């Protein structure tokens, strides 16, 4: 498989683009890809650390994902995240050690470092670099 590792924006079902990682080429009916959604929001959409190396026991009742069959025709180019708008007070979306992308909030800007405070009371105040904010 020489599109593996392919970063694209994949059709997640409303219809919602999201940014995406080819697996593999599988069949939709028409010529597919296996993609793995890049910014997980529930543990559900974590990438199986199994599935990726043939081990996993599950086929469809995974607690992780096994990302979703999408067709050719249905790609598209991968959406770099615009973080401008991003400033103190501003909505985001931001990773925690967890591995999960948490709504949170920017309480300061400092050259490229950003401290946010995470809207869940079980998460601590984290300093993110611009890897791990997205706009939301
Ligand atoms: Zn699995």
């Amino acid at each position: 498989e020489e599109l593996s590792g392919t970063k694209v924006s994949a059709p997640y079902y409303t219809l919602e683009y999201h940014n995406a990682m080819v697996v593999g080429t599988e069949e939709a009916g028409s010529a597919g890809v296996r993609v793995l959604y890049l910014y997980p929001t529930h543990k559900s959409l974590k990438p199986c650390p199994f599935f990726l190396e043939g081990k996993c026991r599950f086929k469809e009742n995974c607690r992780f994902s096994h990302g979703q069959v999408v067709s050719l025709d249905e790609l598209r180019p991968f959406q770099d995240p615009d973080l401008s708008s991003l400033q103190a007070g501003s909505a985001c979306l931001a990773k925690h050690q967890d591995g999960l992308w948490h709504a949170a909030r920017i309480t300061d800007v400092d050259n490229g470092y950003y401290t946010v405070k995470f809207d869940s009371l079980l998460l601590r105040e984290a300093v993110v670099e611009g890897d791990g904010i997205l706009p939301p």
